[PDB]
């Protein structure tokens, strides 16, 4: 909660992290996309834009992901567990926040299955 | 604080750093400069160098921002000082915010 860029010699290139993240990013935009139709959250709001993903959930609180390039990471901001950042791990085929072991898509679900009470699959 | 005088507050607060920061970025040469404001959230992209992002997060009745050089933080109203306070450091949201871009970009900057 302190530093932000850190340096790392396992670099994946750029045009490999833009294809993974891209992916993966607009993946999480039709799903949810699709979440808000099947739920009733007054102020439910998700959008794309600047290299930002923003889902309103009314009074519940907001999320935030976006991609931070130097790092070559997927970073969230979350209004139940705060901040997170997730590595591509080439042995599992998923994002995980290495600080706890969580992947990325597994931890959305846990999340807006208790903060909304209908189940998602995002895997 | 009343969930209607946060988000007055958040809305000025978030809108003036938006209008001065658009005036930085004229003045100075970023190479990849580009600021926008949409859906409660701002994005300020510089470049090569990473990208901040603010927003407001009201069941917390607070303001949060990741940046690329100090990573994430949180900002309450302090009615004594008239600023947002990260209580973790006690620093300021619009101080902050000046030193890091002075030191990014070369130029001083006036947030308050």
């Amino acid at each position: 909660h302190s530093s932000g860029l850190v340096p790392r010699g396992s670099h994946m290139q750029e045009e490999e992290f833009h294809k993974l993240a891209n992916f993966t990013i607009n993946h999480l935009l039709e799903k949810i996309e699709d979440y808000g139709d099947n739920v009733q959250i007054d102020g439910f709001d998700i959008d794309y834009g600047n290299e930002v993903l923003t889902l309103k959930l009314g009074s519940l609180g907001t999320y935030v992901l976006n991609k931070q390039t130097p790092n070559r990471q997927i970073w969230m901001s979350s209004p139940v567990s705060g901040p997170s950042r997730f590595d591509w791990d080439r042995d599992a085929n998923a994002w995980i926040y290495r600080r706890t072991e969580a992947k990325l898509h597994k931890l959305l679900e846990e999340e807006l299955e208790n903060l909304c009470g209908e189940p998602i699959q995002l895997s």
